[PDB]
């Protein structure tokens, strides 16, 4: 065992070891650490075991992180706890590398050219075909939650910018049984985005935000429509059908005309034909960056407790299980 160090930051009391120091606010942190003489980013579970739902949310997460190893995927360096034991267990801090900033502001600086554009979605679709292997789905793909340093590397991650204006309809208007392409959907608002600065569906309701993604990609054909369980969008749907719809060579006027076929196929309402993470990253328009050997799928991972209804004690000490078990990446 280590040995911490407390200090109180914003009002938040904080139990690290001395390994990492000059913690600074960005509730996370920003840390030095001196095992590595890295800079880190250190996260601290607000109150995970308060509720079965934070129990049950602080374990997910845990599973998760520990899972993923890839590099454009959030990985986690450490998971310490000041706990001696599982009795006193309440508080959990994770561990990653520092990064520069959401795609947000990085995009701020400019409108970013389209080499840079092929390089930053090649580095999502390149993470998001990796978890997508363990059958898992972001769900909430958005510029936020895409963290980017200098050198242009990229590297998915979720925070817990309306995700609204990302969001696949599917999932917007939920049917309950979508797909992992609900993903590839936000990736193609986000390459959008990229390429012409603006938001391409910026909503201000799920009903404002429909129009405008119908506005562009036209109202549902037979075929998509004789896919929809639920008569009561089924009734919607069929009724709205005035929305004078567009032609993408038109919308991204003067973009690598690449782009605009992969945005083609990313923005379908049938989620049965949307491209997904390793089919795009065999699109033309990635070319320059594409290597079938260095595009990682990931090790199969166990997500049957998602299932399960226990205690906060129980949640809590599989937590526990988890913060023991941490084999620190070499
Ligand atoms: C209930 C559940 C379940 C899962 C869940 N998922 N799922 C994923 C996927 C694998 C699907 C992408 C990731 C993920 N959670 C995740 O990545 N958590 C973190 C987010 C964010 C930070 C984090 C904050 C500020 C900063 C500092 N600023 C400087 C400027 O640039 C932006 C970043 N850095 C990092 C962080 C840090 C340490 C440790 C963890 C962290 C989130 C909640």
């Amino acid at each position: 065992r280590p040995t911490f160090y407390r200090q109180e930051l914003a009002k938040t009391i904080w139990e690290v070891p001395e390994r990492y120091q000059n913690l600074s606010p960005v509730s996370v942190c920003a840390a030095f650490d001196t095992k590595t003489g890295h800079r880190v980013a250190v996260k601290k579970l607000s109150r995970p075991f308060q509720s079965i739902i934070h129990a049950k949310r602080t374990y997910r997460e845990l599973r998760l992180l520990k899972h993923m190893k890839h590099e454009n995927v959030i990985g986690l360096l450490d998971v310490f706890t000041p706990a001696r034991s599982l009795e006193e267990f309440n508080d959990v801090y994770l561990v990653t590398h520092l990064m520069g900033a959401d795609l947000n502001n990085i995009v701020k600086c400019a409108k970013l050219t389209d080499d840079h554009v092929q390089f930053l979605i090649y580095q999502i679709l390149r993470g998001l075909k990796y978890i997508h292997s363990a059958d898992i789905i972001h769900r909430d793909l958005k510029p936020s939650n895409l963290a980017v340093n200098e050198d242009c590397e990229l590297k998915i991650l979720d925070f817990g910018v309306a995700t609204r204006w990302y969001r696949a309809p599917e999932i917007m208007l939920n049917w309950m049984h979508y797909n992992q392409t609900v993903d590839i959907w936000s990736v193609g608002c986000i390459m959008a985005e990229l390429l012409t600065g603006r938001t391409l569906f910026p909503g201000t309701d799920h009903i404002d935000q429909l129009k405008l993604i119908l506005r562009l990609v036209g109202t549902p054909g037979a075929e998509l429509l004789k896919k929809i369980s639920s008569e009561s969008a089924r009734n919607y749907i069929q009724s709205l059908a005035q929305m004078p719809k567009m032609n993408f060579a038109n919308v991204f006027i003067g973009a690598n005309p690449l782009a605009v076929d992969l945005l083609e196929k990313m923005l379908v309402l049938d989620s049965d034909k949307r491209i997904t993470a390793a089919q795009a990253l065999a699109h033309a328009y990635f070319a320059q960056y594409h290597d079938p050997d260095d595009e990682p799928v990931a090790d199969p991972y166990d997500q049957s407790f998602e299932s399960r209804d226990l205690l906060i004690d129980e949640w809590k000490s599989l937590t526990y299980d988890e913060v023991i078990s941490f084999v620190p990446p070499p």
